């Protein structure tokens, strides 16, 4: 039960969710029922769940509790798109890994926590944030009146956890280029079948790339807003950076404030067109994540004067 | 029991209340007791009902717990120099009214609201905002050891809600210019009468505009400095119409920063100014009001180079 | 049992205490075991101790949390290298000075709060603001499971407090330019002794000048980046004080960004050179601040060109 253009407009992939926290709940609550069911959960047990998510996030320009409906929303647009592709468990399961993906992140990337020599980073030898976004998510569901998975079989459970496992990690970047490589072959080879298993984990792989990255197939006045928040969390990395002795790359040092528009043209050339182009290629229903994408790309080409 | 610059200042029409806090809900207490009186409230349900209330305000750049003080001072400003003319109920009434009427507000207006189809707009076909303001307040004084009018009779205590509905309503600034264009009338004409009750609403309706708007009768730098919060509300709210797919009038577009010296110069000849001339007229008292109003808009002219 | 990276580099004057805030009450128990010892204190009393002590910090941009760890860090590195100086109640009584030496600190100097007539002013005529912080560390000990002096005799406990109080009292700036010109001389004549008590605490007085203001002798781009912070304060200071009708000095007014470099430079020559020359004169271990500050010296007038 949704306002009317919200219900209406919620299918779209280049949706917004609003500047309406206290609605944000609400608008997953009514994707899981859409894109799942009704009965794959308990109202209460999961109300309480995502509460405890909310709580979790900080208050990053970017990496918040924003980006955590955002990145999800497209997962459902992508899983009601595909309906016949997946089982329930699969579904249930990857709106909840989306939700999650970046628990108690603080706007810094593995690169600073290694340079700082942080607790985590000793902790997680790679891949340092994205195994604790999946220790936050394990931390939450065993408290009380949390487990949603509760009325699930010990193997199912076991099972949509190593879905929820493999999707987050996959949210690492610098997986992507190694996994989208793979699935550009096999796609051409015609031995990529989504009966298998390993192929099977990669392609949900690539489905996290780009709903984490979702912010480049929005409208442009959105694409153009969402800018300021990534720069902000980069800026401030590069400042940290500073305060150990180290130049950071231009891309964390705000003094190349300029060099934005060309940072950004080089970003879609080189990550996020190949990234759509090999989604729609496999997932024919996700093209218009590709065409707002190159929208966006137009646009910036248009920046540059 | 304030200290002496405060108690010596706070008379005065163009008071600002600091930035303490802390001391703001002790700057209107004492202001109950100098315009109403003493036994008009028990303090510890009123002091419990202040906290209440700072609590369910939001830190938005504008319309926040501070807007709510300084719109009650004024009021207080307008009752101590007209106080012959008010009833205890009115006044004990008007200066509840004046710290509640943004509750809840969240730095949108009602037309951003109806654009985005929230569950408000529908509840509340118009003047939206205020009319949540005032089921706030209900739901304050419905609180136990909240209800300040508890003393007051079942007939005093539904004339007391009366007016303070009426009042939280007027703030609607589209209503304003058809009251105040009906009392432009009735005072050439002679008909105009507080003793009519109709009337009386009417008047009570300008006064609260004119407690709304009371930055521009602060003094220059005082008008100035609170400038920056409210295009702060403005242009994020520009922003999300433009998520909307939708163009902002140029007073939402923060592309237009340059323009806004003019901006207020419109305002203020085709609103503020019309506005505290025709309440002078009515009560002669509230002038300063008016001639900070001028020499503020003086200030706008002599930017524009 | 700190990161390496940070046992190594914590020794060191210009050590940073990066953006961990959860990892910031360790740094500091840390500090507190390898300057006074283990036993010094009971580790739940004391952890529980800084908790609260966090707590009342504001989220003011300079004058908050992070620069209280900052300065009692400073204290430690000049602590460890002039060991053989101080007892233990004056090593675990400095450091607990340093940490509480801006308590619920707002922003404002002492100056602004006599303009506005606060209640504060009124209560201390002088050193406003730091005779707040010492009561605020009172009432914090007075607090059950928080008293760490618990297991001292009433004898070293009102000892500790003295110091304590002495100490927090010198972080007036006011007081250091009398402070510093005494200390000068006597260095001169010989006649300064640090078996003197009351020559003692001028030192202990100097010492806590050279904390407050360490931001001076970390690395040029720490040094930078602390600036806008504090900045931040002093133009917020002068609005306030515009608010009030009165013209604020350059320093608090931010229609003069232009100025900064020389405000700074002016600022090294006048207070910040002085101060780190005479602590060296009669602390040598502690010249690594004064090369730092000359090179940050150095980069301002690098700046103006
Ligand atoms: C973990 C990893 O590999 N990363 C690299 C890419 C980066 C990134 N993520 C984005 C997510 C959403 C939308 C845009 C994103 N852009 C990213 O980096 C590109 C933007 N960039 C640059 C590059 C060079 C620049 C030089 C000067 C000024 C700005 C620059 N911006 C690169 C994130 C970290
Ligand atoms: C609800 C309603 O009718 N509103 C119209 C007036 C608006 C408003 N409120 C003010 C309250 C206190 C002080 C000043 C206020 N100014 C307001 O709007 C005026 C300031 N404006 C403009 C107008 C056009 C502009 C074009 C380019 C750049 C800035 C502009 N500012 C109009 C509030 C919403
Ligand atoms: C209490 C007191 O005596 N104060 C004077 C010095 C001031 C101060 N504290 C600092 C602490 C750490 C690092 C730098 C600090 N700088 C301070 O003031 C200097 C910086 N300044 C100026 C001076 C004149 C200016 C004129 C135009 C623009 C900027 C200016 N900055 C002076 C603090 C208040
Ligand atoms: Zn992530
Ligand atoms: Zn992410
Ligand atoms: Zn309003
Ligand atoms: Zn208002
Ligand atoms: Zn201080
Ligand atoms: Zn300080």
């Amino acid at each position: 039960t949704l306002p009317v253009r919200l219900c209406k407009e919620i299918e779209l992939f280049h949706f917004d969710i609003g500047p309406f926290e206290n609605m944000w709940p609400g608008i997953f609550v009514y994707m899981v029922h859409r894109s799942c069911g009704t009965s794959c959960f308990e109202l209460e047990k999961l109300c309480r769940f995502i509460m405890s998510v909310k709580k979790n996030y900080r208050r990053v320009p970017y990496h918040n509790w924003k980006h955590a409906v955002t990145v999800a929303h497209c997962m459902y647009a992508i899983l009601q798109n595909n309906h016949t592709l997946f089982t329930d468990l699969e579904r249930k399961g990857l709106l909840i890994a989306c939700l999650c993906h970046d628990l108690d992140h603080r706007g810094f990337s593995n690169s600073y926590l290694q340079k700082f020599d942080h607790p985590l980073a000793a902790l997680y030898s790679t891949s340092t944030m994205e195994q604790h976004h999946f220790s936050q998510t394990v931390s939450i569901l065993q408290l009380e009146g949390h487990n949603i998975f509760s009325t699930l079989s010990s193997s199912e459970y076991e099972q949509v956890l190593e879905i929820i496992r493999k999707a987050i990690i996959a949210t690492d970047l610098a997986l992507y280029f190694g996994n989208r490589k793979q699935l550009e072959e096999m796609y051409q080879t015609g031995s990529l079948n989504l009966n298998n298993q390993s192929h099977r984990d990669r392609v949900i792989g690539l489905m996290m790339t780009a709903c984490d990255l979702c912010s480049v197939t929005k409208l442009w006045p959105v694409t153009k807003l969402t800018a300021n928040d990534i720069y902000a969390e980069f800026w401030a990395e590069g400042d940290e950076m500073k305060k150990l002795g180290i130049q950071p790359i231009p891309m964390m040092d705000r003094d190349k404030k300029d060099e934005v528009p060309q940072g950004q043209l080089g970003f879609y050339n080189a990550v996020a067109i190949p990234c759509y182009t090999t989604l729609t290629q496999i997932l024919p229903p996700t093209e218009p994540l590709l065409k707002a994408c190159r929208d966006n790309l137009s646009q910036w080409e248009k920046v540059i004067r």
